[PDB]
């Protein structure tokens, strides 16, 4: 594609690894949320989230089912 594919939050959270769409980086599911879902889930800009240390990004994602 011309850009990364997006999918509904429920699909990214509640799908077995083997069933995940091919267009989703399993280690960076947040990149595949729409802007609206990213804002609802994280409450900060994508750049602000990317500026958190990787371990903190992961910790936040774990509770949210996106790790």
């Amino acid at each position: 594609p011309t850009k990364l594919e997006t999918f509904p939050l429920d699909v990214l959270v509640n799908t077995a690894a083997e069933d995940l769409p091919r267009g989703v980086d399993p280690s960076r599911k947040e990149n595949h949320l729409s802007d609206e879902d990213f804002k609802a889930v994280f409450g900060m800009t994508r750049s602000a989230f990317a500026n958190l240390p990787l371990w903190k990004q992961q910790n936040l994602k774990k509770e949210k089912g996106l790790f």
